[PDB]
């Protein structure tokens, strides 16, 4: 049933995930982040999103059955480490249109 299920986990995962997230960008765009210190909200929201979607695409790879594509633990675990990993090349200001 992963055809629908998936149709409707994407959606709910890439929400789940966006807010996870977000919550997890909320430190950046503090005006004292040292680093990836998010810029404006508009980068915020987009940023989340772009995060969101980075998680979603690698994780479709390597699972492929999106009957697993859920914003669980594990993917947070992945995702909140990426984030952090990965904001660490803006360097001190999170810096889109330098990113990877």
């Amino acid at each position: 049933t992963s055809s629908e299920l998936a149709k409707k986990s994407k959606e709910v995962f890439r929400k789940e995930m966006s807010q996870f997230i977000v919550q997890c960008l909320n430190p950046y765009r503090k005006p004292d982040c040292k680093v990836g210190r998010i810029t404006t909200t508009e980068d915020f929201k987009h940023l989340a999103r772009k995060l969101t979607h980075g998680v979603m695409n690698k994780e479709l790879k390597y699972c492929k059955n999106p009957e697993d594509l859920e914003c669980n633990e594990n993917v947070k675990h992945k995702t909140k480490e990426y984030i952090k990993k990965y904001m660490q090349k803006f360097g001190a200001v999170y810096k889109p249109k330098e990113d990877t």
